[PDB]
RNA sequence: UCCAAGGUGAACAGCCUCUAGUUGAUAGAAGAUAAGGGAAGUCGGUCCGUAACUUCGGGAUAAGGAUUGGCUCUAAGGGUCGGGUAG
């Protein structure tokens, strides 16, 4: 990364796996002009719309999640396993 | 010789009911258990607590909460248009 001049590594799962901000302090990339005319209102543009655009994921987020294997026995066991856990995150303190 | 509902049974079975048929058969009155001994007899004694898993399609392209951008070569990847200074 130090090679090709980045000041962050891309989200990779060898990224995150076997290994953030290389120039210590950040630049922000809502400052960070595309100076191309074109795409400098189109960045602007999807800048507006970055709620949309995150909800149009989350829910998307939320319908991968109902269509997984058994998705409804997962909820279930999350439940169970939520249950217990915050009964006994008070039982052992008191 | 023909037709042939459902539920439990969760082992053909048995039990109960729906549609449909019966109330026929003179009427009235008044096997089980057992203390102690133990053959002394006789011919002859499916349901409560775990964990991993687990079904169909569509998707190709390394992942799928995150900052997605993802190899080399190899047919096509919607159409069109547009290039200077001087005489």
């Amino acid at each position: 990364a130090k090679l090709y001049g980045l000041f962050r590594l891309p989200r990779m799962p060898e990224i995150t796996k076997y290994l953030n901000w290389l120039v210590d302090p950040p630049v922000n990339m809502d400052e960070y002009k595309y100076k191309d005319k074109k795409r400098e209102k189109e960045r602007q543009e999807t800048l507006k719309n970055i709620s949309l655009i995150n909800d149009k994921k989350k829910l998307k987020s939320e319908l991968k999640k109902k269509n997984l294997a058994w998705s409804d026995k997962t909820l279930t066991k999350e439940r169970k396993l939520e249950r217990k856990e915050k009964m006994s995150l008070k039982r052992k303190a008191i």
